[PDB]
């Protein structure tokens, strides 16, 4: 069921490969098993859950708000490809130097990585401005996506530099991804609102963490993992990932949509110190409407 | 100089093909010529030209900024890795369904489309402020250049598909992109500014849409264009689309920054309708500050 020459014959003594002259691409590098069908059915089951996962909570969206749409969109359009050619190049890229590298995962990436950034930046939903921070956060993450894929098509001495490259990025993007999850902690009420945010926060950082993690396992790296093996690995970070940040970051728009509709837009002034920066601190009280110099 | 296997023996009347079992990769598809000894030399000149004004650029900013630096930045390496391995994997993507895909070029794009983008967001230099606009640009632009690749990996109707998913994304992009250009021209000074705005409005429009044209003229479409030829393409709109661009962007902000040196931040209240749209027009004279109902 592949499009590349799967059928051949070992002749002198197995120092010759002879293929059909069909015009179809051969490299015995492709023909390596993806893993056992224990690995293949557990990723079969994650995968269906990945799909009900993301249609429950696209209809639920359906009762401002696009960037959590978008990312279950991009999950569900994922899983139809998955679905019926999960393993046909160009879901595969099967390359001259005989790697295999998972186009479908990283195309995902850089299509919804503006989409996750412009939520980072925009937790309350209040906000119609975005300041210089998120602009690096783009430009860093995305060439930690161009470096990372760059890797994984390469191999040896070349594929560890590109690897370095992408580390390099991604430290500058999870340092800003920090100060913009502490300054929406001190932003939101005092309530159930930082609960969620501290929530995000974890997941956000754990689930992006365990992504060049699971590079350095898969085959694009120590060939640890096998293919089947990696798409598990990856259902259960993507669901963490994508679905349930995006219900978290729904349900904590909604708390502080809420909040204008009940006491109002009322500010405050914590002039934080972790340097000195500054965050308006929205309060159920009208009387707390003050500069709070909170130094951490 | 391929890391594929070249040699082969044709055996049975040319039926079946016999090549070395020393572990590379084959296919015919792969070893189809890149072009004529002319389009390699004349695509040898340009990336020269190239590097030089690359090199030039890079040291002329030398003496707020960041996006063009980086733009250059990023061509400079480019070249590197084209002088010494322009062909080789992953510069080049050679695949199982036997396209060739230049992953040098889309890496590019991802990498620098942020900058750029928000270079676009940040015409005058000013603002510390991105609207919402700017975030739907980034989010339609990525996708476009990932459907856009994953078209180049595919073949036959998938290839057609995702080529009409990046121009739909695409269309959303020139759409906001023209708007931007319409309040930047209107926001700076009367005098050299504008005239800078509009030579950066022409380059940006006719280089970007430059590339779709290439990807249907190249191997990755009707394969009308050899590899050389795309290279030689490629290199024009390069230096038109980059080097160039952020050279009249740095102009342009030179010129703005001074503005406010010698006749200091005298905004107004251009009210534009081309909508009802809104804009702060910086003049010289600060006797001018009112609001200019312009409705286009
Ligand atoms: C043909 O190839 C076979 C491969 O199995 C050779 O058999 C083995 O020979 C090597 C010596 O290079 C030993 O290390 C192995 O232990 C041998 N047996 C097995 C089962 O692997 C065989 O020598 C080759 N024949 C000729 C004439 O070249
Ligand atoms: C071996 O292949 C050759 C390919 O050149 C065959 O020669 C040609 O045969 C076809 C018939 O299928 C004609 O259309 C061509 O005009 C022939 N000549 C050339 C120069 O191309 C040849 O018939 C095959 N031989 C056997 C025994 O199968
Ligand atoms: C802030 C986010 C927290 C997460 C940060 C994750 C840290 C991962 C670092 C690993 C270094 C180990 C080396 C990995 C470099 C990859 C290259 C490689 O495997 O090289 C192949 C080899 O040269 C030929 O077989
Ligand atoms: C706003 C920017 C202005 C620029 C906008 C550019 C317009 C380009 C449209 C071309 C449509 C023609 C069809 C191209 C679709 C590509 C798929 C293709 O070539 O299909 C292969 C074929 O099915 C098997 O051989
Ligand atoms: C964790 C994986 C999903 C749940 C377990 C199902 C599974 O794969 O178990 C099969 C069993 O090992 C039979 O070989
Ligand atoms: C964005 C990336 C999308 C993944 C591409 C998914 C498209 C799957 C292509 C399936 C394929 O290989 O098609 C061959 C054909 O149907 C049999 O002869
Ligand atoms: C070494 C990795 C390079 C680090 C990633 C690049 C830094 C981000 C960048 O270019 O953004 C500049 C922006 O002006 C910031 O406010
Ligand atoms: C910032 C200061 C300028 C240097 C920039 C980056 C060096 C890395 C370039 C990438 C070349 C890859 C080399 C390799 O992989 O070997
Ligand atoms: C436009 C291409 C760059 C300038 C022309 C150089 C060139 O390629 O001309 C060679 C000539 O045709 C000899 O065969
Ligand atoms: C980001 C993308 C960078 C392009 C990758 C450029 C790296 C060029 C790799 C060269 C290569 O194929 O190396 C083989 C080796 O040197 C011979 O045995
Ligand atoms: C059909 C192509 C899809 C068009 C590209 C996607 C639209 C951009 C998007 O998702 O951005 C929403 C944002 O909130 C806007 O202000
Ligand atoms: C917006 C409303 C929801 C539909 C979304 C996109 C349909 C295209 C999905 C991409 C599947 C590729 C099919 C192909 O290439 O054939
Ligand atoms: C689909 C949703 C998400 C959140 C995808 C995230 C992907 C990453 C965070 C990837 C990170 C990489 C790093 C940090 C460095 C190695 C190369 C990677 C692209 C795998
Ligand atoms: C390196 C600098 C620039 C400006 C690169 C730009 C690339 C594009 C504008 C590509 C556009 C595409 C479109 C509009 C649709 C087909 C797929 C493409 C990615 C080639």
């Amino acid at each position: 069921r592949m499009l590349f020459q799967t059928s051949y014959t070992l002749e002198n003594n197995g120092s010759v490969i002879c293929i059909p002259n069909n015009g179809q691409c051969f490299c015995l590098a492709w023909l390596k098993s993806n893993g056992t069908n224990a690995e293949k059915l557990a990723a079969n089951i994650l995968q269906w859950i990945t799909f009900a996962l993301s249609a429950l909570c696209l209809m639920f969206y359906g009762y401002c708000g696009w960037e959590e749409i978008y990312v279950a969109t991009i999950e569900m359009i994922k899983f139809i490809i998955e679905y019926f050619h999960e393993f046909d190049e160009p879901a595969v890229i099967y390359s001259s130097n005989g790697n295999k590298t998972v186009w479908l995962r990283y195309a995902e990436w850089l299509l919804t990585c503006p989409v996750i950034l412009i939520h980072l930046s925009n937790l309350t939903g209040l906000a119609n401005d975005y300041n210089k921070r998120t602009m690096g956060l783009l430009v860093s993450d995305i060439g930690t996506i161009v470096w990372g894929t760059t890797a994984a098509l390469s191999k040896g001495y070349v594929r560890v530099i590109f690897f370095l490259m992408g580390l390099c990025y991604g430290i500058y993007t999870f340092f800003n991804a920090a100060k913009v999850y502490i300054e929406a902690y001190h932003t939101v009420p005092k309530g159930r609102c930082r609960q969620v945010v501290t929530g995000m926060a974890w997941l956000f950082f754990v689930s992006w963490g365990m992504f060049p993690i699971l590079f350095i396992l898969g085959p694009e790296g120590f060939g640890v993992l096998s293919v089947y093996g990696s798409t598990v690995g990856h259902t259960i970070i993507d669901l963490m990932s994508k679905n349930c940040w995006g219900l978290l970051g729904h349900y904590l728009r909604v708390l502080i949509h809420e909040h204008i509709l009940i006491h109002g837009d009322i500010r405050k002034t914590t002039k934080l110190n972790i340097t000195e920066i500054e965050v308006e601190t929205l309060v159920e009280d009208e009387a707390e409407a003050g500069a709070v110099s909170s130094e951490d």
